[PDB]
């Protein structure tokens, strides 16, 4: 049935896989080889074949069959046409099954090394220009309602920390990526005896699978990168909404570039967010291939069954997707303008009704207290018709004697942040302090591979 | 007021299971004002002694919930100042709902995941147990569900292990972020009365502190965290549910529940359904909705806090719940289920020994391909001749290939067949003895950290 | 035998809520036995008179639990032998605990989608109206979140009841195929009593009758698209919150809630935060979750009943819950709700207009590439000039194109912009009637069911 | 940037609209000359260079340029190319917003028409071998334990009814989908009176969008679409679950054709069922593109947003994927063998039970001593080491004097399953009424 075939297929996309099958391949041959069950000659013919076919693909000139089912057959017809019938001994042993996972496991470990290396860079970029920045203060918001000043930087570090989270998740799914699962044959293990520890070491895995039937059928290595994609997916679209938000002419906060936006000769002046836009519906992308592979394995009887061919395709497409998210939001976060002016002017006297009561507080009033006084104060400004800071002193007196001269300190922006000194907290101290932890934080992850 | 608003918004039908969590974030948060001088002495030890009151009057289950308690902050802070007076009130001085509430929680879920911890580890201790006493077991191994060569029984009890072993694995690096304390974030831009967030971390026994007030606030990572690894391992036992369901049908045959895992009739006395496996595969959707919903919730909210992440408690409560129970069911199944040795055994057929003859051949020098051939020779004339394949002659099978010698008998025998996987992680005995003291090893490590 | 197990097996503690429907169910079931012969005359009034009683214990809510029972059907049978004695037992007779659930939650979901049903097309009702009390408000419409044009306010409430209409509509198709008839299916294989099906279908008011029997006792398919349409509604909901809450916000000032459906602080009481919407939009995930979760306990799963299955109830109640409440909020949110007509006005601007000219010269006969390219001429020109297109003198248009006549003046008036849109389905005022009239018909149509 | 313009970039994938593309371009032409936008003979020329657009992509010519955005742009360069200046008059008033969905739901409703016939050829297919094999019986599941004799015909059929209400659910999706949103502009509707009812006419819709917002920034029709999808798979993921067990050499009851199954041969009798393998898998795979629209959807705010351009992948993967499994579903169906001898060998003596205790129902015992008597028979059966049909009547009288002789018809697989004469049961009758009504109703649907 033609159907049947073409749906049982997957050379179509796991030709990606090219490369890293023909590596697995002469690792596996070596061992073959030491194992007695090829000869010296043997090897060096299958080795040099198999050096042929990595040229072909990376030439784009290996020529794929409508007899191929795989790339593992692609690779093993090829084999054959370029050395003859030696090449058949070159599969003793070993079964598409741990020769799969072999495959997918050393792609993902060198698209993960890209991944770290994108996002790494999109870390750096935050807390760059969070140092050049610390000085601009805007509206800090919760229900999306201005609430007190924060400093732009506090802002930006927050999306940087939840970032190198995900970054130190990165590096635990690769570190149970990195365990070698070829030798585990079609199910119960090689039957020949084969040295797994030089395949290891060949093929640069960090240990090696421990039970055959479970390193064939899981997929949790699977599950694992989609659930980090995803995770990260929606720190991205997070910062989307809260970039395109601060880009609309009501906020007026910032511009992007060009390069990461479009426009219309018409109205020169408004500028849409595709960029981020796209960004956003990626964590949807992204999401829906954690979703599928999850119901692909629920339920699933011991050990390999032809639902696990479903990995591949959602593995790749979240490899790209991130690879090219990642450059995208760097690119966003570097080039865009900020208006420091329409930052600024957002900061209003209204939102300072916090700090008087906390200038109270200070005094020794209790809490409760505090924050009846300053209530009054801010009915009493409006009644009046003014803002706070712009109550006489004799004003603030009639509604609490704990009211000095030095209540004027409280209307500054700049004083309301630095309030926060306690780690973590917007003060500039407190900023500079987070930017120096982060600073460390992306060196110990990089140096972690 | 709107009725049907104030009951959507409430909490406290949900978040008193916070009760506890939340008195000891007080007291921490006491004893740090103290220090701050925004309480004295004597107004400390009133305070402490009023929430030890309070915790005791959850214990108990004799704390009254009043009609205005809109969450369990509310209602802590309510029942205090009933039990001591206006000093109550300079408790919340410098704290938010918003940092208070994540602190709650991640005090919740610490102490939840030890107590997952244990049951896991436990699940994990019976199955190596079981493997290491019914290590001569052997059995079909399937492949597609259909049978493929023998396997030991212990091989397949262990592939399960194994998959839960790293189910532990990740519950440790979940466990490590959730274990980073975000009391003294304020509402949004960190405490404004530079609370000593070191001592708050020492007195609540978390292992750091939070970098960033706006991220501590805003993210629910460690609710998704949580998640995606209750949801793995929950693929894990759904799929060890689908092979003992399987294994215990009356086709099958391999295994019987026991009466206190299974359910029957009197007017079908041997028919015992798997009633266990059943709600424990159903559970894997039940956990993976949860993962769903949270990742929705988050997914596209502006910075900072916004009440749509109110959703986490009940998502975090379920699943808390349904893995504890779930993973001691596991375990009793487990441990109390009886299999036939007889059944097992009588499944082995010597038509599944035609690719252990090839390898006989393979292992005398005889090219893949054609032992390959040969065997299918051998098969194709014991057809013919309504006979078994170990019950070739050997001038039959000498007719078929010279290399085979008198020797050939000992490949049927499946005790020799699956003593030939004695490569790292095969089913053969000392392979398995192997992995038995690998993943105690690993168990001795995950619990002593 | 496991007091986990046990705990964890029962459903007592939420398919509790089906007790109602579950007693018509049996006076139904009970009255078929008697035609069937199974139950004189007398014993059937003796059966409707105590299953009467245990609706009315349940009712007053005087109903006790017993630790015995495991769910509502052994609940309610329980306390019919302790109200009537050994005649109790017969109701049982020929019936299966399979297909009496599948009939009391079909029963529920009828019953509940018939009020959900209502407070849907009040809320579709309160936009309409709305939308033509407010016909003449004009505001920018938003694409990218970016201004891109005038479009009048009710153009906007009606995009939204539009796609409510369409929920509405997939309601009734879900509410049709619940309707249909379990009762009779026994365990799997049917009613062995040659029960009058058709009897029970008239006294429970059902449309029709299950075709097959181990499909009508398997299926959950009406629990699925009930969670579908319940899903898309929300995501329909979470949109309009969405936009509300942008519109809310200070920047955009264009509406205010009022504060039955918003929360605040004396110390910022302009400052009103969107909870309901809020509350609205995390709702989204939460549904999706139910959706999430029961397609995954039905993926893989074989005939006919499983344990599984189980799982249903929560999910139903659940999402039956959160729309009835949801529902309610939005209407209350949108119908008190005050606009800033003068906000929206002002948020109008010339720069709007550059496409509109572009389409005057369009029905004067310039080829629109050209009558684009003259509007760009007239922006970069009004931009040299320092003022803005609508000031350019006649003199300063006739010179990028002499198709500009003194009628060209007209093109800057907001109004007349959103009058161009007289096609079916635009926002000029016709149309805005015309869409008002069709949703009135299509709620009168639904509402008739 | 270059990874910034691959990411908005759709031309790779949206070029499968090409064909409904340009249909959409013809019939907003002729819709512009009706409104005097253009001219007649603009109108002749125009519709001469589309209808040569059309060919090249149908003989797979089509010459794709780095330059090219999107589909849109790809024909209106070409045809540009083609007929000089007067193409740039062909967008006027139109919007990329109302035309790529315009596209998608032309492109949906014939992918509908095609999946409609796969799916009630799958029904067909079902019903039609549940009439030919209407006497075969074997036992029925549940906790996948044997429970009780039932026809083979009976579980073909609970399959076919579950389908046959995914055929519903598709002809309601369709319905939505046979709307005309072309003429709704960027975001506030047409803006030059443009002709809609000649638009529908044309393009063949039933009817046109309500409201211009609504039918640019919604994709209803595209969730629903992969609702209807993922339910569809769930019980195709059911019965591939069943038949793979059935297959089994411990069920013995079926094997599958060599088209729809792998082997070895060094094993020739082992046949793997992998057809049902990938049919059970594809169940994640539309589930997924359902989650992930339903996430790109989540509080999006009005109007259109770059977000919904990621509707495309997900449709065409799972428009492709139904039209694969169906096909591969109806093959299996047809060309599976059943063991008739294993499926009755399995039915046990042990299996009559229940039947036993409503034989004594049936004479006028409460339900619940013809319960007890039956088990006490099962108990007594047990002791005496033999099976139930073995015990004597005397033995039976025992029990309960309400066992006459004639209790030896309650010992028989077929009277056994001809009990349920209620309808929808498993009895002949039943089945044969079902695979009438089954009949009627693939009559109505394909009527559509
Ligand atoms: N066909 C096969 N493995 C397929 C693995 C590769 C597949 N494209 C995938 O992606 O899972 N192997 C076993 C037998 C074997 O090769 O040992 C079988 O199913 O027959
Ligand atoms: N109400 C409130 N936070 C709610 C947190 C607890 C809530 N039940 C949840 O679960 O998220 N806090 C701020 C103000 C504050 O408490 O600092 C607000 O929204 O106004
Ligand atoms: N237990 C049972 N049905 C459970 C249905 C109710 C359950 N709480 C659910 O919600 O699925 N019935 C069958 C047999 C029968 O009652 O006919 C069984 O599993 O033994
Ligand atoms: N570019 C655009 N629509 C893109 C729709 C097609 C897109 N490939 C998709 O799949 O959504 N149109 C508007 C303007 C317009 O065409 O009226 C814009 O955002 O600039």
């Amino acid at each position: 049935d033609p159907i049947m075939e073409k749906l049982n297929s997957s050379i179509a996309y796991d030709q990606r896989l090219s490369e890293v099958d023909i590596q697995g391949s002469m690792a596996y041959a070596k061992a073959l080889e030491k194992a007695g069950i090829l000869t010296k000659t043997e090897l060096e013919k299958i080795l040099s074949g198999l050096e042929k076919i990595s040229e072909e693909w990376s030439k784009g000139v290996f020529v794929v069959k409508q007899s191929d089912e795989d790339i593992h057959t692609a690779n093993e017809r090829r084999l054959k046409e370029l050395i003859g019938d030696i090449a058949g001994k070159l599969h003793t042993g070993r079964s598409r099954n741990d020769q799969v996972v072999t495959d997918l496991k050393l792609f993902m470990k060198n698209s993960l090394s890209i991944i770290s290396t994108h996002l790494l860079q999109l870390i750096k970029t935050l807390v760059e220009r969070a140092a050049i920045e610390i000085d601009v203060i805007l509206p800090g918001y919760d229900h999306l309602q201005k609430a007190q000043p924060i400093r732009w930087s506090q802002f930006l570090l927050s999306h940087a920390v939840a970032l190198t989270r995900d970054s130190e998740r990165l590096g635990e799914v690769k570190k149970r990526i990195n365990v070698l699962p070829l030798g585990s044959g079609a199910l119960a293990g090689n039957p020949l005896d084969i040295d797994r520890e030089m395949l290891r070491s060949e093929l640069e895995f960090a240990s090696i699978s421990l039970n055959s039937m479970d390193a064939i059928s899981e997929r949790d290595f699977v599950v694992e990168f989609l659930s980090f994609a995803t995770l990260l997916m929606i720190h991205l679209s997070k910062m989307a909404e809260d970039l395109i938000i601060y880009s609309t002419s009501e906020f007026g906060f910032l511009t992007l570039s060009d390069a990461f936006s479009t426009g219309s000769s018409l109205m020169p002046q408004k500028k849409n967010p595709d960029s981020l836009e796209l960004i956003r519906s990626k964590a949807g992308r992204v999401f829906g291939r954690l979703a599928s592979i999850l119901m692909v394995l629920k339920g699933l009887p011991s050990t390999y069954n032809k639902d696990l061919q479903e990995d591949k395709e959602a593995v790749f497409d979240v490899v790209d997707t991130l690879t090219a998210v990642l450059q995208v939001a760097t690119g966003v976060i570097s080039t865009l303008q900020i208006s420091k002016e329409n930052m600024e002017k957002a900061l209003t006297p209204e939102m300072l009704a916090t700090d008087l009561a906390l200038y109270l507080v200070r005094k020794g009033v209790p809490f409760r207290q505090a924050h009846t006084a300053s209530g009054k104060a801010v009915h009493l400004a409006e009644t009046k018709g003014i803002t706070i800071n712009k109550l006489s002193l004799e004003d603030l007196k009639s509604i609490s004697p704990q009211f000095s001269s030095d209540v004027s300190q409280v209307f500054n922006f700049v004083n309301s942040v630095e309030q926060y000194t306690a780690l973590a907290g917007t003060a500039k101290s407190s900023v500079t302090t987070q930017i120096e932890q982060l600073r460390e934080l992306m060196k110990k992850q990089k140096e972690q591979a």
